[PDB]
C-alpha cells in the first residue's frame, strides 16, 4: 500500500532520516532534504543522487527522476529511499 516515502541522506560521515511525501515534487523535495539539512544553513546541496531498483546510483534533480523512482518502489517493494550526499 503507497502512502509515504522515506529519505536516507547518506553523507560522507552523516546519516539522516527525511519522510518525504509521495506529493512533494521534485521542488518541495530538494526544499524538503534542503530543509533538513538547513540545520546547517551554510551551504545546502542540489543534486541528489537516489539509488535504483538495479542498485545503481542515480542523478535525481526533476519530478521525472523523483517519480520514475518512486514507480519503483514499488517493484522494489521498498517504503524507503536512500539519497547521497557528497
Amino acid at each position: 500500500p503507497l502512502g509515504s516515502i522515506l529519505f536516507r541522506i547518506s553523507y560522507n560521515s552523516e546519516i539522516f532520516t527525511l519522510l518525504v511525501e509521495k506529493v512533494w515534487n521534485f521542488d518541495d523535495l530538494i526544499m524538503a532534504i534542503n530543509s533538513k539539512i538547513s540545520n546547517t544553513h551554510i551551504s545546502p546541496i542540489t543534486k541528489i543522487k537516489y539509488q535504483d531498483e538495479d542498485g545503481d546510483f542515480v542523478v535525481l534533480g526533476s519530478d521525472e527522476d523523483w517519480n520514475v523512482a518512486k514507480e519503483m518502489l514499488a517493484e522494489n517493494n521498498e517504503k524507503f529511499l536512500n539519497i547521497r550526499l557528497y
